[PDB]
């Protein structure tokens, strides 16, 4: 296990274009299309055969795939590591719980992850079993409660139990 691990566990692959829990399209690995209103689902197949490099007709193959997936996975260490609430856990945080951390970035970015006020500290604090309260004390935890117990348990145990 590591993060892409975790990711391809907990985003899935799919190589059409869908909607995420948000109702917002993402292809491949968890990735993002947009969330604009303003477009539907063959509309961002436009921005998408930007990223991509071709018409995918919404289409991508696995390796494209796995293309994204790789800026996707940077660009969260890329956030956490921008924000200065954020690159104190992170350096806080060990090998395991920092692809928890990232995980979270993936699926909400920068912003709304640096938004965990109090867990945060209480993890940095090292304080684990409140920190894992407190998270599943969450939208997000409502909205995909799965993905969220796997992760609240990583920061809570420190390895990957959770991704058995």
């Amino acid at each position: 296990m590591n993060i892409f691990e975790m990711l391809r566990i907990d985003e899935g692959l799919r190589l059409k274009i869908y909607k995420d829990t948000e109702g917002y399209y993402t292809i491949g690995i968890g990735h993002l299309l947009t969330k604009s209103p303003s477009l539907n689902a063959a509309k961002s197949a436009a921005e998408l055969d930007k990223a991509i490099g071709r018409n995918t007709n919404g289409v991508i193959t696995k390796d494209e795939a796995e293309k994204l997936f790789n800026q996707d996975v940077d660009a969260a260490v890329r956030g956490i590591l921008r924000n200065a609430k954020l690159k104190p856990v992170y350096d806080s945080l060990d090998a395991v719980r920092r692809a928890a951390l990232i995980n979270m970035v993936f699926q909400m970015g920068e912003t709304g992850v640096a938004g965990f006020t109090n867990s945060l500290r209480m993890l940095q604090q090292k304080r684990w079993d409140e920190a894992a309260v407190n998270l599943a004390k969450s939208r997000w935890y409502n909205q995909t409660p799965n993905r969220a117990k796997r992760v609240i348990t990583t920061f809570r145990t420190g390895t990957w139990d959770a991704y058995k």
